[PDB]
């Protein structure tokens, strides 16, 4: 509808796949090469379905900060026959707050879904499903089941992936350029 939704749509059309694990269907962001990200609660195994194609997982790493605290991001290398467009230059270098973000989801349940979530806070610490978690972004939208893995963008930046909510607020794990060197 405007330039925030334009950048979000460009990321969704070329840089997302539908990932299915034993824990459900997730929006999955491809970042570069055959490397993608998904929330750690997806419980990625040795095999994952990517747009309903059986796909070997070549590597999967659940990230933690140097406090040894959960970040809720898993980086997955996928045994695909195709690379993602390299979008690493749209990743923030630092922790920050943002205005006017969009959350975008694409699953069998929620295809072509875009939500203007507004102001994003560098929230930091969250007890997420009982697990101490760092680098959380927060927005004041009542996000629901089905939005985990959703991509959070501003104009020209891919800033996070949706990992949970409390009925009134939604929470995303930060994406940082340093995760993908």
């Amino acid at each position: 509808m405007g330039p925030g939704f334009d950048f979000a749509q460009a990321i969704m059309k070329k840089n997302t796949v539908i990932a299915r694990t034993e824990k459900g269907e997730f929006t999955m962001l491809g970042v570069y090469d055959r490397v993608a990200v998904i929330p750690t609660h997806a419980s990625v195994g040795e095999i994952i379905y990517i747009n309903d194609v059986e796909t070997r997982v070549l590597d999967a790493c659940a990230l933690r900060d140097l406090t040894d605290t959960n970040l809720e991001i898993t980086i997955v290398k996928l045994d695909r026959n195709q690379k993602f467009r390299d979008i690493r230059h749209f990743l923030p270098r630092c922790e920050d707050d943002y205005n006017d973000a969009v959350l975008s989801v694409h699953t069998s349940k929620f295809p072509n879904m875009y939500i203007p979530v507004g102001q994003v806070t560098n929230y930091g610490f969250l007890n997420l499903g009982g697990t101490p978690t760092h680098r959380i972004l927060m927005y004041n939208f009542p996000t629901r089941a089905g939005q985990c893995g959703g991509v959070v963008t501003t104009t020209g930046k891919v800033i996070g992936i949706h990992v949970g909510g409390n009925g009134a607020q939604g929470f995303a794990a930060m994406l940082l350029h340093s995760y993908f060197t």
